[PDB]
């Protein structure tokens, strides 16, 4: 089922929109904001959106997009936290710590600028 994914940050919903532009938006009624997550195996995830199709991706420069393409740049890991939030990891940049991250603006964030301790790097599925 359904899930939209809201980040502590500025309490923004992450959001895929179909050109691949991945930000936050805090109207929850919007069509891209609902998103469905599957685990692909023992603590990996792949979020992609309900109605455009695509996926959540990180490029080789940190950056989130949305990908037609479930390719190997689709499986973030999941990680509980004390507080109960998520922290998705990209899996091919995890050696550097990459993180899914929304800006207080809402701007997606650089995968080479999220640092454990964020605000930002913790997200929170809703219903
Ligand atoms: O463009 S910004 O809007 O982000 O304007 C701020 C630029 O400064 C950074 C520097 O990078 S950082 O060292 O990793 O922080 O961040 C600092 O300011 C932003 C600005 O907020 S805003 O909502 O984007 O307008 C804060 O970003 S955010 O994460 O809060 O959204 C940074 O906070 S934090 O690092 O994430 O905790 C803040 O730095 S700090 O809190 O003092 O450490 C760049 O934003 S950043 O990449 O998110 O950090 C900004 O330039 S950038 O092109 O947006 O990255």
């Amino acid at each position: 089922k359904p899930k939209l994914l809201y980040c502590s940050n500025g309490g923004y919903f992450l959001r895929i929109l179909p050109d691949g532009t991945v930000d936050g938006t805090k109207d929850r009624s919007d069509q891209h904001i609902q998103l469905q997550l599957a685990a692909e195996s023992i603590g990996e995830v792949y979020i992609k959106s309900t109605e455009t199709g695509q996926f959540l991706a990180m490029d080789t420069d940190g950056l989130l997009y949305g990908s037609q393409t479930p390719n190997e740049e689709c499986l973030f890991l999941e990680r509980l936290e004390e507080n109960h939030y998520n922290t998705y990891i990209s899996k091919k940049h995890a050696e550097k710590h990459w993180f899914v991250g929304l800006k207080k603006n809402g701007r997606s964030k650089l995968g080479p600028r999220t640092h454990f301790g964020q605000k930002a790097i913790l997200f929170l599925p809703l219903p």
